[PDB]
């Protein structure tokens, strides 16, 4: 239930020019991790009920990015205020989705359908809404399901964006690569979680909660055994992941 609303000729010209510069830049930086981890914590805000939050450009704001769960991501938005400069018509909002969609690309991942016409608003959401690492299947729904409006097919092709990038002692506690190729978008992330830990890849709680639940469990599989039917739902996932509250919530 999706209406985009029309931006102008030259809006839609910027954001050509934006995601090809995009894809030198972070392919040039190898921050592609980093870049899809800033999307996912703008996005992932987003409450249905109250119809606050979402990717509507507020982690720029210090106050968001101080929160604890957005450690790291001042470098990430630091890393990209130079480029966003040189396309002043687009949002921020529009600018750091564009940036997510990028990422998942330049590292050999689907291609995520766009949209533009976010606006950027005022107030960041309060804190606490991303997802515990430390906690399981209830709370994840609780956060993609009764808060986002995700359903449990997109929570697990999302966990898969843990096929790229690691995590760092400094910024979450947590630390290393959840793949051999951190970063290469394949459905790695999904054969690791089946196999057993193996030495210096790191699996969180809430990554080995997807096995042992009975809906999630079928997914994994299904990804593990199919990287094109990975990568299908994960685009879909994706895309409604960067749409929250946006052209109808
Ligand atoms: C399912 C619930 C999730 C939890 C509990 C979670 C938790 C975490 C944690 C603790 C980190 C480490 C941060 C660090 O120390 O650098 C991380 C990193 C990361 N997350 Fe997630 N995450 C979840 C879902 C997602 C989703 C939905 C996506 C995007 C599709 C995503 C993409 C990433 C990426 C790409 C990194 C690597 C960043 C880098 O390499 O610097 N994650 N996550
Ligand atoms: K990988």
């Amino acid at each position: 239930g999706k209406s985009y609303p029309t931006v102008s000729a030259d809006y839609q010209k910027a954001v050509e020019k934006a995601k090809k510069k995009l894809r030198g830049f972070i392919a040039e930086k190898r921050c592609a991790p980093l870049m899809l981890r800033l999307a996912w914590h703008s996005a992932g805000t987003f409450d249905k009920g109250t119809k606050t939050g979402g990717p509507f450009g507020t982690i720029k704001h210090p106050a968001e990015l101080a929160h604890s769960a957005n450690n790291g991501l001042d470098i990430a938005v630091r890393l990209l205020e130079p480029l966003k400069a040189e396309f002043p018509i687009l949002s921020y909002a529009d600018f750091y989705q564009l940036a997510g969609v990028v990422a998942v690309e330049v590292t050999g991942g689907p291609e995520v359908p766009f949209h533009p016409g976010r606006e950027d608003k005022p107030e960041p959401p309060p804190e606490g809404r991303l997802p515990d690492a430390t906690k399981g299947s209830d709370h994840l729904r609780d956060v993609f399901g009764k808060a986002m409006g995700l359903t449990d097919q997109d929570i697990v092709a999302l966990s898969g964006g843990h096929t790229i990038g690691a995590a760092h002692k400094e910024r979450s506690g947590f630390e290393g690569p959840w793949t051999s190729n951190p970063l290469i978008f394949d459905n790695s992330y999904f054969t690791e979680l089946l196999s057993g830990e193996k030495e210096g890849l790191l699996q969180l709680p809430s990554d080995k909660a997807l096995l042992s639940d009975p809906v999630f469990r079928p997914l994994v599989d299904k990804y593990a055994a199919d990287e094109d039917a990975f990568f299908a739902d994960y685009a879909e996932a994706h895309q409604k992941l960067s749409e929250l509250g946006f052209a109808d919530a």
